[PDB]
């Protein structure tokens, strides 16, 4: 498979077995087909459908809220906003780039993944004209910037802890490796988007904010590590990624797991489950990514011989039983989440206790969550 | 005496004598307030028809929200039909713009109105009939008198009353318009049009088979319909409804609805138990505050089962004082703010001053924008 953001080992699996007539993942790919078909339908989404411009005037300049910040009721306008870890805003849902992005992501992400699998042009059509309209388009394509995500009312300094965001349409930026050679994808949107995500890499690297994010020292900056690894080998920049895993990524895993294997900047949140699953769900992405070039991020140590196993090891008996975590969690814990990390963790370890664990915990066999499309192995 | 409505009328009554006396702590506490409702004056008023989605009518007057637990089902290829997960709000809501704008009205109208009474300015009243006449009368922006599609759910095949909950929020502004007549913005022709809407909502609330089957819920649901249902009879005046309501409805239910320790069992099952025994009691409350300005003091009249709801807050104090001793399904943090006005509503009504005491002590803040509290200068 062309280097991207996914299981590669579970994909050329499905693909082989579809391609052999294998009864159980052929009928299992028809009924992604089925699931698919609402993306072939829907209308190719714009960052420019907002009515509430950013402070650039573009509506090509992304732009929402930071989810925990909330108007002041001491103050006659509510100005600064004030920060509540964990409670999401609902003045989020005023930006329509949060949820449209989320849902760009996820129908380029399945039209692409089922290009692969079935070699069916309809999806590669289908995929590009997403891509196109979100990526690149002169008039309803997002500038290649993050300046204005999670923006907060009343806040005086610039962050750059908006990034993060771009978690949900990178994916989708990097499937479209797997539309090349389509009929569909033509050499001129290649080079469009070629260029676009250059301009996304430059400014993820160079702007302060990039930079900001880059040496955040929780989550934020393993995510964002993340997210460069899916630009990098979109562009086919493995000596980038090598260099990324080495000077970033592993040193990162060095510093924020203890050494009992607890994630602590994440256990100071009120939702510490949650944050310590998502900073390892940006090591299993990024991994998804540095293993197809030889790079295992849960067994490889950092300088200090950390390892991200011992993060998994950690969280291991509070992903058996939730109610044993003992620090602070406000929301219910998914464990289901725990599923598909487990599973990777686990093969990428040799650690069967993890993978059956996976496997019991499961993925139900009809979801249409696109990410668990690689995973029928969990279903 | 302050006009019938929505709202502890000693408190307010309390605050126009001592800010037409000059009283420095009011007058400084209602100039704050009046800062605060300038938005208001400004704010362009809404309306119902402003949604995109129409209703199965086909009409945009017609109220239309999402039953909030209710998802789609990612095993369905369609995700119908809606699955339910207690506590867990479905962001869905927010695609129906009359659930947040509701809420705004409300706001808007109740602060305009309680400083037109306060102050006498009128300023209040032109801005409050402004939003009145756009969200209730307008031929063309003002709700059709029902709430047939409140709380739909996607793919659910039977009818449901549960949807008229979300009536509460412009019930209280109904009520409120009452503090606005005899002002000059407000006329006869205005007050002919908004008593012929509330006389044709009364009739849906009570006649409709969704208002029936609401009417007779054992939960929360239906003593909020009861607080609803007190609001339209109070601002028409029908103070006879209002006694009959209180004795053979409220009082059954809320003695039906308490356990021998004091506990509501109806909320203690939910996922959000804490706060659907709270809310429970804010039905309750708000009812009280338009009964006992007829005589009915609802925290401690006795049910002919011999409950008394004074006995619910018995039960819930100690969780009031510290809510991690909950024992029950909370999944989401409770904010023991609310507590405040409940335990001084309910400690006052009751002369239990063990209560007043923990509401100020909990309190409220002076400078607060939550239009609710208004009259808690007490608390601030
Ligand atoms: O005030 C509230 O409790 C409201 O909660 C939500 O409504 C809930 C509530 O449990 C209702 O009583 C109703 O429950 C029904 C329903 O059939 C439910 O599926 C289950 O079978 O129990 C029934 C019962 O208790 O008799 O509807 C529930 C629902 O989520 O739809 C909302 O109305 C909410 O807005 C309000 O806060
Ligand atoms: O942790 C996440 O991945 C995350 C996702 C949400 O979308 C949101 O970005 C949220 O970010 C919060 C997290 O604490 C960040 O690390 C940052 O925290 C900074 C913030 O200014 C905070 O008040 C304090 O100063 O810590 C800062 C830091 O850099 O640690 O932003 C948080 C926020 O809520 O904005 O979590």
């Amino acid at each position: 498979a062309p280097l991207g953001p996914f299981n590669a080992t579970l994909l050329e699996q499905l693909k082989n077995d579809y391609q052999k007539g294998e009864k159980e993942v052929t009928r299992y790919i028809e009924l992604q087909e089925k699931v698919a078909e609402k993306y072939i339908k829907m209308t190719p989404l714009s960052v420019t459908a907002k009515k509430k411009l950013p402070p650039s005037k573009d509506p090509r300049d992304y732009m929402t809220l930071s989810p925990y910040w909330w108007p002041d009721s001491t103050k006659i306008d509510g100005l600064p906003y004030i920060r509540k870890d964990g409670e999401r805003n609902p003045e989020v849902y005023e930006y329509p780039e949060r949820e449209n992005a989320n849902r760009f992501g996820d129908a380029a992400y399945c039209l692409g993944v089922l290009y692969y699998i079935t070699g069916k042009e309809v999806y590669a059509k289908a995929c590009a004209n997403h891509l196109r309209t979100w990526f690149t388009d002169p008039k309803l394509g997002m500038n290649p910037n993050m300046t204005y995500a999670q923006a907060v009312p009343g806040m005086k300094k610039m962050r750059g802890s908006g990034f993060i965001d771009s978690r949900r349409f990178s994916r989708a930026l990097g499937v479209a490796k797997l539309i090349e050679g389509s009929k569909s994808w033509t050499p001129s949107d290649k080079k469009k988007l070629d260029d676009w995500a250059t301009a996304f890499c430059y400014w993820m690297e160079n702007s302060t904010q990039g930079q900001r994010e880059s040496h955040a020292a929780n989550n934020h900056g393993l995510w964002y590590e993340a997210i460069h690894l899916m630009v990098l080998a979109y562009l086919d920049r493995t000596d980038r990624i090598r260099e990324v895993a080495e000077q970033s990524i592993l040193p990162k895993m060095g510093a924020q797991i203890a050494d009992d294997g607890s994630l602590p900047q994440e256990l100071k949140r009120t939702l510490s489950l949650h944050y310590s699953t998502f900073a390892l769900e940006a090591l299993m992405e990024a991994n998804q990514i540095t293993s197809q070039i030889g790079i295992n991020l849960w067994s490889t140590p950092a300088s200090n011989g950390k390892v991200a196993s011992q993060a998994v090891d950690y969280l291991y008996p509070f992903y058996l039983n939730p109610e044993d975590w003992k620090f602070k969690q406000i929301k219910p814990f998914d464990q289901s989440r725990a599923a598909i990390l487990l599973y990777e963790a686990g093969t990428a370890l040799g650690n069967q206790k993890y993978v059956d664990t996976a496997k019991r915990i499961g993925l139900k066999y009809s979801t249409s969550d696109v990410e668990t499309i690689p995973y029928l192995v969990l279903k």
